[PDB]
């Protein structure tokens, strides 16, 4: 039983030893573009890269680079792209990604400042009559509404390439209250959070693969879609307890690295993986109760 096993690890304390194990024998593969020394300015921390086989690449002819990458899962039919929050010069890039994936939806897990520091910059305007315009890459954006919740904000967008002048509305998914380093404030909140995601058709086959971030875009993004991935995978394998989140885990991070960065969100993700799971094996309310539970009104 799924609960068995999290109670034997969390009753022997064992979370750092398999998070750590996790990190051991997670792969390892180059970074060489993520590492010339012309896109430096490219990334957000210098130990965080996307590998050079999975980071997407701009369509553009000048740099095809950006800190991004595809998280291909082939048994769970999910692609997600994660990336880590976008800087004051590469919100153009970001947005350009956005558009060449034909991304549907955006999920922020992280605050545009903790703590006195950013930990990541304004890519999306805040104010309707405030459209944005990232020249570089010739996108216009602009807010066109936004439901404010209490831990997060779910923000409607028009992405416009000013080059065609095509329009695509981007949901944007934005948790914010989830720390750096830190774990959503319960399982109910989180899962809350990711149904909504989930029944905005964001994650859908139909549309590109959603874009995830946070700061690093390893951490709380790797949390959301190992949690998504594991609850997508014990549904069309109907045997549940056969997925083995610390698998699923690693076979995320071969194609983007750090994938969860403390023990706690490991243990997390095994929370409201299990939790989540009450609803891929009937119980139509647990959603009303997560819901109720995250008190996001
Ligand atoms: O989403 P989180 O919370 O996991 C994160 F973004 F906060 C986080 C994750 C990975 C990091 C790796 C390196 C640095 C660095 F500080 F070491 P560097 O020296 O490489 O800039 C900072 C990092 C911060």
């Amino acid at each position: 039983e799924m609960e068995k096993e999290f109670e034997q690890i969390d009753k022997s304390g064992s979370w750092a030893a398999i998070y750590q194990d996790i990190r051991h024998e997670a792969s390892d593969f180059p970074c060489r573009v993520a590492k010339l020394p012309k896109n430096k300015n490219r990334n957000r921390y210098r130990d965080v890269s996307p590998f050079d086989h999975s980071r997407i690449k701009l369509h553009q002819e000048d740099n095809d680079y950006i800190n991004a990458s595809l998280i291909k899962m082939e048994e769970a039919q999910r692609s997600y792209i994660l990336t880590q929050g976008p800087l004051p010069n590469t919100c153009g890039h970001f947005w350009e990604m956005v558009w060449e994936q034909k991304s549907r939806g955006v999920v922020m897990l992280n605050r545009v400042m903790e703590k006195g520091s950013l930990k990541c910059a304004q890519y999306w305007p805040q104010k309707e009559e405030k459209e944005m315009i990232f020249e570089d890459t010739n996108l216009k954006l602009t807010l066109i509404s936004e439901d404010i919740k209490s831990y997060y904000t779910v923000r409607q967008l028009e992405l416009e390439n000013l080059t065609t002048q095509e329009t695509r509305e981007i949901l944007h998914f934005h948790y914010t209250t989830w720390p750096d380093f830190g774990v959503p404030e319960s399982p109910a909140s989180f899962l809350n959070f990711l149904f909504k995601v989930r029944e905005s058709g964001s994650l859908s086959p139909e549309h590109g693969p959603v874009v995830v971030h946070c700061s690093a875009g390893i951490g709380r993004s790797g949390t959301f879609c190992l949690a998504d991935t594991c609850l997508l995978l014990m549904d069309k394998r109907k045997d549940p307890s056969s997925v083995d989140i610390k698998k699923v885990l690693l076979e995320m991070r071969k194609f983007r690295m750090g994938l969860i960065q403390t023990a706690d969100q490991l243990r997390f993700s095994y929370l409201a993986v299990i939790e989540g799971a009450k609803f891929i094996m009937g119980d139509s309310s647990v959603q009303d109760q997560w819901k109720e539970l995250s008190h996001e009104d």
